[PDB]
């Protein structure tokens, strides 16, 4: 297969992820797998051959 | 196959994920698996071959 | 396979992963896996052969 | 007396004087006088106090 | 008297005087006077107390 | 008087004066005079107490 990408960009602004908390009491942030940010962002056959990508998260409070 | 993606973009601002939380007592924020963020974002075989992409959250209060 | 990724960016600015955390009283942040952060962004086979990718985070308060 | 001018101007483009000519036998062109040309122009007594600004052309043909 | 200009320019093109003649026998050009180009022009008091400015051109053809 | 000139400019492209001629018999190009060329160009007070600029061209063809 061929996979071609092109842009002509100008002037261009990318947030990827943002998290804002305030005036709570526990903070558990979790960022991670698999996160592409840019002006061009390619994420091409990201899991082959029964892989895997947990990203996960507990929260027990006893 | 053939996947061509062309892009000519003046002046683009893109925000992703974005999360706000206030006044709380728990935070509990998981951003993960497969984001892709951009101006031109192309994701082409994400899983391939019996794999696994969880993003997972548990939460328990006792 | 052939992918090309062909980029023409003037005044790009991204901003990858951002977090903020105010008045709170525990503090968990975890930022790993595969983050992939730029102008032009290109992640390709992340995970092959029966990978793993955890980007985990556990929290007991007893 | 008081003048005040302000401008907040992007990507501007000004083309102040063109002239083309094509085929002919006699060319006479004449650009002169009190040409202002820019993105902010002022242009404030050009002429006082019995001044005189001729940008004048003759032509005699015998 | 008080003059204020205050320009903020972002990617600003100016041209001032352009001439072009293709195919012609006689070619004259005078480009004179009080010509002011940029991108913040200001010309002020350009002729004061019984100036002159000509920029003429003559042309006899016997 | 007071004359305030400012200017924040980014990235900007002047051309003053441009004269073209092709496949012509005689050529007779003048500039000059007061030709002020810039990105911030300010003229004052070109012609002060019965000053003169010229900036004439003569042409007799006999």
């Amino acid at each position: 297969g061929v996979l071609y990408v092109g842009s002509k960009t100008k002037e261009g602004v990318v947030h990827g992820v943002a998290t804002v908390a305030e005036k709570t009491k526990e903070q558990v942030t979790n960022v991670g797998g698999a996160v592409v940010t840019g002006v061009t962002a390619v994420a091409q056959k990201t899991v082959e051959g029964a892989g895997s990508i947990a990203a996960a998260t507990g929260f027990v409070k006893k």
